[PDB]
């Protein structure tokens, strides 16, 4: 069964773990990847109820199983804050426009 679901997406704990731990140390460098310079704020325009604090950092996690290291990051997100704990995986998938709702 998947951990998360981001639309037809399946994730497993150790995908987001994975994904996570990647961001958290560019962050951390004050380094970036990608056309988009992730990882990068995220502002939570959406108001989801995260149960850590903010500011929080978004990073794409890739259905592949790779680890993004630039071009296209497709639909979803891993949101880390400042401490490297996990807010949440988010995804545009289903969503209109940019908008994004929660992988369940
Ligand atoms: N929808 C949304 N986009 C955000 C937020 N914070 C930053 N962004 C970035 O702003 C772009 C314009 O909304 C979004 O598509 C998203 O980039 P990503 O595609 O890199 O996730 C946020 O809280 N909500
Ligand atoms: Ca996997």
């Amino acid at each position: 069964a998947c951990d998360y679901t981001c639309g037809s997406n399946c994730y497993s704990s150790s995908d987001v773990s994975t994904a996570q731990a990647a961001g958290y140390k560019l962050h951390e460098d004050g380094e970036t990847v990608g056309s988009n310079s992730y990882p990068h704020k995220y502002n939570n325009y959406e108001g989801f109820d995260f149960s850590v604090s903010s500011p929080y950092y978004e990073w794409p996690i890739l259905s592949s199983g790779d680890v993004y290291s630039g071009g296209s990051p497709g639909a979803d997100r891993v949101v880390f804050n400042e401490n490297n704990q996990l807010a949440g995986v988010i995804t545009h998938t289903g969503a209109s426009g940019n908008n994004f709702v929660e992988c369940t």
